[PDB]
């Protein structure tokens, strides 16, 4: 697909003049303009790296005219909006779709209420803690169930006899499979009735505490759920969220977070802050780090930050491409960004891995939750930011469109 849709240019233009316009983006290989109508063009360029080259820029002009090239479950969504009133609208719109419906989360519970009624018998005064994408209110339709089991070698004994009991004693559920060999051990379940699938850890512990503080950042503002949902598919859908060197769903949501406590006015709180805040009777140490902070964001002062859903969205893409992430630590707990060269962040905090992408875990400090991102992974990252905050500055974005165009977030959401 070498070849480009091209028009919008002037009245009796001639097809040379394209090919010459086109001709600085690289060789041009033909011109066809349609020939029992008029108004658009076909535009076939030598190199594949040209048409994308051509591709690339958003601004064509010519003559004075301004030009419009363009290449030439998912459709509801698309469909649903493209009828928002707004930016705004449209990011709202995707949480309320992309979200787990209360049957749905209802279920869910009910599937830890039989996991729990039937590991307390085998294992008495044992809590099974629902924990992740179930319950820092950031799920998505048919997301994992993960579960961790509240009680080397004699950890994969308990791992193989939590196998078998989710293998022969609790009904419905298939799709067993144990897995030691990872660096945080666990055991793959699939309930059939409920139709879900998640995993089962002897020792998260830690991670549960990481979901509730994401829980809490949900409640402490309204703009956190629809930034960082639309922020999620965008990088699902640029290759930036992932598995391996790509970003894991927490890595983005923390940065999101992050880039909400850097704001002039802060949107969020720092961790810090919250554990300034935090009481009797809610003071939590969790392997010599502190994992407390207030159950209820009611007690804690709102945001001052008036910036709308758009501005902020802009703004993260900016900043995101703007900051210098090699060389500096993003810190959630003091939230900004600690200089990697003085101040040495590897000194105290030991085990903590730099490279090409710092985040810390606002709890655990020695962990950066980014430390997998390779330098491509990064690199790109900035680079789709870049792209983005450059897109956010077009009247394609800020304006709705009058009919069946693609406005706002639609260009940002597909591949
Ligand atoms: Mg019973
Ligand atoms: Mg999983």
């Amino acid at each position: 697909l070498r070849s480009v849709f091209v028009s919008g240019f002037p009245r009796d233009v001639d097809s040379a003049q394209l090919s010459e316009y086109f001709l600085a983006f690289g060789p041009v290989a033909s011109v066809v303009m349609d020939k029992d109508k008029g108004v658009f063009a076909i535009v076939e360029m030598g190199d594949v790296g040209a048409r994308e080259a051509v591709l690339s820029q958003s601004q064509h002009s010519l003559g004075g005219h301004r030009l419009r090239v363009r290449p030439r479950d998912s459709h509801q969504l698309a469909k649903a909006l493209a009828e928002a009133a707004d930016v705004g609208a449209q990011m709202i719109k995707l949480v309320g779709l992309r979200e787990l419906s209360e049957a749905e989360r209802q279920l869910r519970s009910l599937v830890v209420a039989l996991m729990q009624e039937v590991f307390t018998e085998f294992f008495p005064g044992c809590v099974v803690h629902p924990f992740g994408s179930s319950i820092n209110s950031f799920d998505v339709h048919g997301c994992d169930l993960d579960l961790f089991l509240d009680l080397k070698a004699e950890g994969a004994a308990m791992l193989e006899l939590v196998g078998s009991i989710l293998r022969g004693c609790v009904p419905g559920v298939y799709r067993v499979q144990t897995v030691p060999s990872a660096r945080r051990p666990v055991v793959k379940f699939a309930h059939r009735p409920s139709g879900l699938h998640g995993d089962v850890s002897l020792s998260n512990r830690l991670a549960l505490h990481n979901s509730r503080f994401l829980s809490l950042a949900s409640e402490l503002d309204g703009r956190v759920r629809p930034l960082v949902y639309t922020l999620r598919a965008w990088a699902q859908g640029r290759g930036l969220s992932g598995s391996g060197p790509l970003l894991s769903n927490y890595a983005l949501t923390l940065l999101v977070i992050y880039f909400l406590q850097t704001r002039d006015p802060p949107v969020l709180p720092t961790v810090s802050q919250l554990t300034q805040k935090a009481g009797e009777g809610e003071q939590v140490e969790v392997d010599g780090w502190d994992c407390s902070f207030p159950r209820d964001a009611s007690r804690l002062e709102p945001s001052i930050n008036v910036e709308p859903l758009s501005s902020l969205l802009a703004q993260f893409f900016s900043a995101v491409s703007s900051w210098d992430l090699r060389g500096s630590l993003l810190s959630l707990r003091e939230g900004q960004a600690l200089p990697v060269a003085g101040g040495l962040p590897s000194n105290l905090w030991e085990g903590l891995r730099l490279g090409p992408l710092n985040l810390q875990d606002p709890f655990d400090l020695s962990h950066n939750v980014a430390a997998n991102v390779t330098s491509r992974v990064a690199g790109r990252l900035q680079n789709c930011c870049r792209a983005a905050a450059n897109y956010a500055r077009s009247l394609q974005y800020q304006r709705r469109s009058s009919r069946g165009r693609d406005w706002g977030l639609l260009p940002l959401l597909q591949p």
